């Protein structure tokens, strides 16, 4: 069940697919700052990637706070679906 | 993002429209009077008033864990969608 | 009633597509980090698919998987979960 262990990146789903990719990063950046710092989010607007988020933050404890905070928040008018990602970034290897 | 910043009040809705307002209210008392001092309840089951309620905490620390720990439950078989109210 | 703390969460919207063994090993496997876990009542029976009861030793336990797990997306379906009930 990785998507249910700890690690810096949540995997959002179920986000407003008409939401340009920049407004996106800058409320979800207003949104989840409160649980730890955020090294970046991503945010592919590819057809297929659309309605999905992942924000890495520098420590797990971070992730998890937000992760169990945001669970289910109806964010413009849809409730956010929160996972673990199932491997955690890259730039974490590089911290 | 005004709806995620942090308020003395907890706007709810996704409430089951069956339920009558007084059960509603003293139901919705009953939960949320474990994360703080609550100050009132607003429900109406009049216009764009239904399906929702506002509950009104003393403290904002005390909306912030009623939202956190009751986002999503499962109450008269629909799950609550909790913001904090616009100012 | 469903939202009064017990020893006992009651979970559904659990996906029918998973079998007993291996939903008891997720449902273990997911819920271990809040508690001790005494056992897991899951059956493939009809009216009892979809569903499942963790015990845990403690009340304060059952709180913190139910606020924690609420809602959260498990094989395409966002769990529920409440105290046990009558």
């Amino acid at each position: 069940v990785p998507e249910t262990r700890p690690n810096h990146t949540i995997y959002i789903n179920n986000l407003n697919e008409k939401i340009k990719k920049d407004e996106l990063k800058k409320s979800l950046h207003a949104i989840f700052s409160r649980f730890g710092q955020i090294l970046d989010i991503l945010v592919s607007r590819s057809l297929k990637m659309r309605g999905q988020a992942w924000v890495i933050f520098k420590e797990v404890s971070s992730a998890t706070n937000a992760l169990r905070s945001m669970q289910g928040f109806p964010f413009y008018d849809k409730p956010m679906r929160i996972q673990y990602a199932k491997t955690d970034s890259d730039i974490i290897a590089k911290m």
